[PDB]
């Protein structure tokens, strides 16, 4: 299963596929893997619906816990630190991808942040502009590498994220592509200076149909 | 990967998906798994492109070798026997599905034949009317169970076979569904009294598009 | 052994087979696997008569314990949360939960089905149906083709019994309707008026019609 | 899966179930496990359709090969000896049950013979009057123990064999009971002084429904 | 290590990196992995210099042996069959074969690419490109986005070198163009006039242009 | 991945590569492995970005904790002792390399100190003048062996450190060389009597570009 | 690595080599393995620089801890007992060699003591006059056996100890010989009635040069 | 144990250390690991005295056997092929040679090494080393190779590479000044393969030691 | 068990102990391990009486077989080659020690030869002047290292060989020392230009007693 995240001018976008498998068998088609955790952060886990929701819930609780006790939210570095303590504690398994926006960073245009975790539970701030986790991550990363120059705003960003997920599904059977028959598409979250918001199903649906139409044409031109 | 086969009044049809995987990675999209082996038989293997074609090739050579030596082709029972020996020998891996038409059977409407193999290399003539092998075979068989009453001829036979493969792909990631973007659809063979012929890609495409439209 | 559950317009239905096996030997023929746990929920476990009753009993006690202490029942999300804590605690067979959210905005789609994976993770089913056990794949593939026929509670109960029949038809670990002994699948139906046990006679008439229809 | 055999005054009867399983999954419902091997013998294997027919075929060829070469058939002791050599040769999982009638025995009323094989491939002559092999053997043997006193002829002998198989199916999920929906019933062979004959599907059906009516 | 192959209008091109590793240590920088095997074929192995040269040599001997004995070369299908017999015999590495079928009906599409899976099974590639080795997934994903640009031999060769560049950028076992030592990927092109080794100088210009474009 | 450290007259320099791998796959290109831990020390770990920063952070907190509580910083021997207790505690993995300047040493020219750790968590003061840890350590050490005579001051030392890392990258695929395309170069810290300072990226870019032009 | 210890009339001498290895690779050339632990004792461990110094430090702390608490130092028997408790505690690895001078012994000429430890952590007071621990111990012991008759005082003791270490290096690659290029020689401690002292490096250098010159 | 080989303008030089070890114990001090196999080749094995001499002897017999049977010696490619068949048959030697049939006599020197799988490799880097001290010897040659302008400086660098291998690897033996035992070496040019006199290597070893001191 | 061999001006001497053990138990006290194999050679194996004699016998037969067939004995190089082929054949256990005199060597004073074998069956010509094999070889070699300068002739050589064996016994329980109670002493062979001859027991006895009185 795959989760992607990318920085765009003024923010960050995170998107995840909807499949879950038990071996070769498809066990889920509506799996939500990306969740808003506070006003400026979102987490994505390339695992089951339960692992994704339970992790996000527990992290959301810790952040808001601190806010009620201390009156102010944690700094971005403090949010990662607490996430890292939570990830290292569960190693007793799928690793999280965090998308955030640092409201206290000097340059607002590059205040988007992406943090990933390696097998040993070690955090990493991504400086390449994008990242992906899961079984289709290499395919999604190699796709974003070629398409990243096209990201100039939020919608451009969301489009590239959806195309990266499409490319992950095209080459990895564990990642689900857009289901045009059932009307199920990747979920996404966008985060900028105004906060974290869920992207409406209608725009992701428009974009997924457009990528498919576009690939169908390119295929007929090459044959 | 999945191969299906069903009997219809007057013949038999066999169809297979086009995917091949290396774990979670998709390694093939144009994989042909069903091949005509003689004028009245076809074999399908739910494995790689090479295992499918190599097996079919060796079996086709063996059936034609006998015909050239003895002047007449083997009886259907003899064809299965030779296949069984070939299969047992190899077991010392994916299992073959054989579809054929017994030109010497008393009743021409039920002369279609489907033969499968179990893990131990044992043959089984299917009497249920249909069969499937591969990772999505349970899903395909359960689908055919509910749709078999609709089979009334070769076209309704071809439709049910494509729908069974669609259901296998819908529930099993190792089985490939119809790729509308690339124009890749399941391959099929239909065998009746006039012999075994490859079903044109165009007819499978129309049937695949109608199953999709119907579910949407 | 197989348990199935499906959402119909106005509620949910859950049904389970009556067999239990010890390897290849039939050890039970009247095994009840589906139990009402509170006014709006039912649990089904595809295991032995003991695991099924013991789990349901502990869960029912936990729900009622909450209600007596706090005066009001748990919200549906809270019920699942408590069930999940119970399932994860036993891991250190998995249940299928059917319910009706009395607080959901649309009463027609207020039915809920929750299943658990090997790791003890919960999953709210959006497809309309679910099955657990050794015959689950067969039951699910059968409901896939018959779900369009579900228009009310009775047609919903008929499709549940047919899914179980289909599960028994190709899984020896799931028991079909025994016409000789008069033993049929058990079922629970939950709507706005609460969870009620489906009478044996109704399941019997339906099982008899499915058999004659296949014959 | 289960095969049963019993001696009655004047001959022997052998009957087998129709199921085959891959773990918990039902893979067959029309599995024929009992086959006539020569004019006076029949073999039954509690395994797959393939193991059952392949074994019976090789054994039938061996018996007829001897008859053509030497002009006369082997004595009953010689038939068992050849079977034993065949069983020990394959075991270097499923073990055969052989029912036969010794045309050269002094008492025609007790000329019926039942021979079974053990996990080590050793032959056994059953002097208990009945025997059973397979996953439901214990249940079938315990059933025959209580019903054997009712065996007085070929018909009663056949009723008891069908009831033993019914009891095996009632307690063992690997053995298939009579399918009233599909019309599939246990297969049976009866051997007396006039030779080995397949029992008509209709007679076993009538006996199976009689058992079901009796138990309800 | 990585080998790439792609079909272009009128032929085929195959290129390979120059690195060899013993665990994490770089053991070779001049490793030639792609060799011409007959007038119309080339083989590439993503292994050591020895495995690549020894395999190519034995295969080239087998193709010429047949030609001398029978007077005519094997058909393309026969060349693959012989290669497959050689690969299955060694398994009891995994080559990429690129060729041009002089007997095909359409000369523009006469280019052929054959790869082998872990079990020694052959696969004719109908996608237009293929890659083998530790950086093969990165090279294939790169060619997927750049293939629309392949319109002739020169552009076929630019995409091949860019695919290898992308493999090296993401996989430490694949070597990128060494501007310090002047070592670049080796390539072979096949069209209707036969197979030929691509001059080091043309590969160096392409590699210099790909690097200037990335910075 | 590799970290190198060398003593120069009047001080010490520590430099580290920027790569991180996950088997054969490059997972990082911007990995900072060397961090200033107090006014006179720096730690370098040849591991992931997280292990390097988390270790340095905990050690920096420990050194400052003591200074605030006791009013004066720990002696150099005390700093090593605290580091050793921390390293032995984590084993119950990649090992640290400490570079520091002993402000209380009698001879300021040789007041630079280098401290490493072995597999068992044992400390060691290098007397050779240089040291390296990680997968390219032999290559870096063998390179410094031949170039150490050229070290006369901080800039000479820094050159030899960057060249050692270049030689580690040239022979070890797990160590990253200077990326001229992305503009990513090794990070370095220099410590003398005036304290620990991060070497500007532009000075390292200048050294690396020149080592490349030199070998061209 | 090797540590040697020998009794001379009036005291005891302990000397150790300077090498450390990581398999076949030389990891250290300046490794100090012998340390004075109190006014009358010294410990030597044939292990890493860290294991040797950490062990000696902890033991020195305990001996001085007792002296400050009780006003008088432990008897020699008490010092061994405390060392043994420390060795058994770490084992539940390299074995300690202790050299001392019993200030309370009746005959001052034979008051020198050598204590070694076996694999199980058991102490042993050597009555042979000399002992050695480490990978070159057998070669050093074998050498002292032939040269012990020459030990008539502290000077001769030190000369023989250096020759035993030289012989260990000549036959065992894990033991380092005198490095005339770098000017690194074995370390030594002499203990007599006046206390434990570090032997000056120039003195060991002179002895090493004379042994080398003699064998040429 | 370590064997080094390097190409110089006009030929090739191969040198090997003299130690052999049984685990940690020094079992040999006079071990000859480099042997002339024909007029233009030499083999070196970083193993025991027996493995080195036995291998060289069988290979020398094979080369001369061909020459007597066919009248002409094998081409350089044929010599490698025969060596490769011999190595794969037993399962790491280092071969140094001069190709008398090469177009340019200044670069006719050849160095062939073998990997763990028995695969041959012609070295285009100018030098190579095999054995337990090979990484140290190669890193040393990397920095000193620019100094190689003839046979004399080629040999000096070879001896220095072996010195560096011994300085960092206990399994490789350095020059024993006490016993007068030094590395052995073979130099091959257009005039054939000749053993380097012990006196020349001793002169070089002493100069390297005075230089590091 | 231990075998030693040494070169003296004009020849070579080989001597071996007399013990054999089965674990900790002494199983032999009269074990002869050194045997003359031809006019100019002797073999010694540090194993059981049987392994030592059977090996020497097979090798002696091989050398004489060649001499009778070809008329002349093998050259020294040929004798080692044949021995090596024999050793490698048995290893696909204890390894042999061969002492010989090369009658065709240019310098008669240094014509003595000693050849040993390593674990892999590889031969080695000794250039140190002496060698030893077995469980006490290290002690015997270290003893000879200090005593070799005393070897000026055959008597000096034999004296040193007996002292090396004594020292091996002293330090290793598996090697037997001179038994004064039973009158059992090491066996020895001396080889010069006049051939190989067994040293009289009486000469070894007076040498052994002198060494013992010397150590007392």
């Amino acid at each position: 299963x795959t989760i992607v995240a990318l920085k765009y001018p003024g923010g960050v976008v995170m998107a995840g596929d909807r499949r879950s498998t038990q071996g070769n068998m498809i066990s889920g088609r509506d799996v939500r893997k990306v969740y808003i955790t506070d006003d400026y952060t979102a987490t994505g886990i390339a695992g089951t619906a339960a692992v994704a929701v339970e992790f996000a819930r527990l992290y959301a609780v810790e952040l808001e816990h601190y806010e009620k006790l201390e009156g102010v939210p944690l700094t971005f570095a403090g949010k990662i630190n607490r996430l890292a303590i939570m990830v290292r504690g569960n190693l007793a398994l799928a690793l999280p991808l965090l998308a955030g926006y640092d409201i206290h960073a000097s340059d607002p245009q590059s205040a988007g942040r992406i943090v990933s975790f390696d097998a040993a539970g070690g955090w990493n701030i991504e400086e390449e502009g994008y990242q992906a986790v899961g079984s289709g991550s290499l395919f999604a990363k190699s796709s974003m590498k070629k398409l990243y120059s096209q990201v100039t705003d939020g919608d451009s960003g969301l489009r590239v994220a959806v195309e990266a997920l499409y490319d992950a599904a095209d080459d990895d059977s564990a990642t689900g592509g857009p289901d045009l028959v059932r009307g199920i598409f990747p979920t996404a979250v966008i985060i900028d200076a105004d906060g974290a918001v869920d992207v409406p199903e209608s725009r992701i649906a428009e974009l997924a149909r457009a990528i498919i139409e576009s690939r169908s044409g390119a295929d007929t031109f090459g044959s």
